[PDB]
């Protein structure tokens, strides 16, 4: 058995690989204490650590393991799962979107971090959880699901009136922009977490669309669990990206790029 | 005399030349705009922005309409001059409602993004964590706020171990909320952490499209900077940090009102 372990801010992302077979694990870095006991149990040919909390990990366990920077651990096993899905993209952009979201150049060989945001999963949760009072990640996004941005929402249309837009009239112009304009309306927790979402859907794309301009390529790639149970937040990401003249790939297992990556390293 | 209006989604900016009087009015008041107008002997009226049409079908003489981009640009190199900079290229970041952004190469410029966090999202989410409507008082509650029970860090996700980017950067806005339940989110740490958001989004958006147009300066405008002290310094820090130069300039938000008038 060999083991890879991309430990988020968020989540633990395990790979086991043992004769070709995979195994693909969550565990949540609050039980980061139960992450360690597994492993002090198992026998174990190699142990490939990334992520932030790897060092926890690393220091509580009883054998030893090698550690990579998390960034080049998404890319390699990111092209791992690219190709046995049947992709051959030459380059792309790659937005990580997990508790936050760094955005990377891929140019064929090797990846480089062109930005970053603080926008992303650990968002939603938490600035869902002020306007909602759900904690339960499952719960919040199931409900967001359910939920209409169009009293909270700004598009251009509603700036211009009646007048010809200088950009398309459908785009968003301010996320939240219509709460002030829609006081006699009581914002339920669907509309409200739909918005979150939508804001953050939204920022992710714009920075994305605008380094694959700059790295001048057309493909985009989008991982990390922020995806999982958010069928909204795909859809946003994905209409936008389109939008933009930009082709979204999404990647199954890509919340675990960075465990597999650690695996194939070195 | 002769006018220029910019109307935009949230404000109203008028500009009287008689020869200059910087004027503000709420858009949702444009009626009473539209009425002043009609009381005065106006020699030229150039109008601009969203709502400019809204004031042209109301008003009883002639407007000439600019697109506010060009707008925009046109009053910026006016005011920048007029100030003392001579900048050979600048990306310009319009703070509206919502966030329009610019490449000015040194003779015209380019919309090169936009994104919808804004002035429009301060006023709209703060609203919603804080039931304060009153601008002047919800950017007054805001400025002393503390974001740290809010906020995550790169340092907190990277607890004891060398991060790969710069450890004080911010990792996820609203990321520290579900570590901080037991704590009391006041009013003045959530608006605090509405406006960093927006103030971190505008900014890394700026400082990308200023390096891939190859430009050092950033030029932040709009009225979401007026009485938010905090916007500016988010927004300020972290454009240094950035290794660009921030500007902000004198009137920059009547910037397409003046251009309106001078085109
Ligand atoms: N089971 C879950 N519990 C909490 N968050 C989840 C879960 N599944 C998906 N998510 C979302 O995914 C985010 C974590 O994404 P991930 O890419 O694993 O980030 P990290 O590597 O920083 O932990 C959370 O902030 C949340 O929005
Ligand atoms: N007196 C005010 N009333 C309402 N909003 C204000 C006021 N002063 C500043 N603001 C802020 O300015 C933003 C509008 O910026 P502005 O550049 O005037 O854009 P627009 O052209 O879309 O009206 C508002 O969304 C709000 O954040
Ligand atoms: C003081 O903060 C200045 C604003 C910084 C905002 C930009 N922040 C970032 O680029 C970090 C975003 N987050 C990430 O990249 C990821 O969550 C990691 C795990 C930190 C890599
Ligand atoms: C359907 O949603 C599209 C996703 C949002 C896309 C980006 N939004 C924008 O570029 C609009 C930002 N707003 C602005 O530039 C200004 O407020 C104007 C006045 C509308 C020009």
């Amino acid at each position: 058995m060999k083991v890879g372990i991309d430990a988020g801010g968020t989540l633990i992302k395990i790979v086991q690989e043992q004769d070709n077979q995979r195994t693909f694990k969550t565990e949540l870095t609050k039980n980061i204490d139960q992450v360690v006991e597994w492993l002090n149990q198992q026998q174990i040919e190699k142990l490939c650590l990334t992520g932030g909390n790897a060092g926890v990990i690393a220091e509580n366990i009883n054998i030893p393991a090698q550690i990579f920077v998390e960034f080049d651990a998404a890319s390699q096993g990111l092209g791992i799962l690219l190709k046995e899905q049947g992709h051959d993209l030459a380059d792309y952009i790659f937005a990580n979107v997990g508790t936050g979201t760094s955005l990377h150049y891929f140019d064929g060989q090797s990846q480089r971090r062109v930005g970053g945001i603080g926008t992303g999963g650990g968002m939603i949760q938490g600035l869902g959880y002020l306007l909602s009072q759900i904690t339960d990640y499952k719960q919040l996004t199931d409900m967001a699901q359910h939920g209409d941005r169009n009293t909270i929402d700004l598009k251009v249309r509603h700036i211009y009136k009646d007048t010809e837009p200088p950009i398309p009239g459908d785009l968003t112009a301010a996320n939240f922009g219509h709460v002030l304009h829609h006081l006699d309306a009581d914002f339920t927790p669907s509309n409200k977490l739909a918005a979150v979402i939508g804001v953050v859907g939204e920022v992710v794309t714009t920075m994305a669309i605008t380094v694959a301009r700059e790295f001048k390529t057309e493909n985009i790639v989008y991982i990390g669990s922020s995806f999982h149970n958010n069928a909204l937040l795909r859809k946003v990401v994905e209409d936008y990206t389109v939008l933009r003249g930009c082709k979204p790939y999404y990647v199954e297992n890509g919340a675990f790029s960075g465990a597999i990556g650690a695996l194939y390293l070195e």
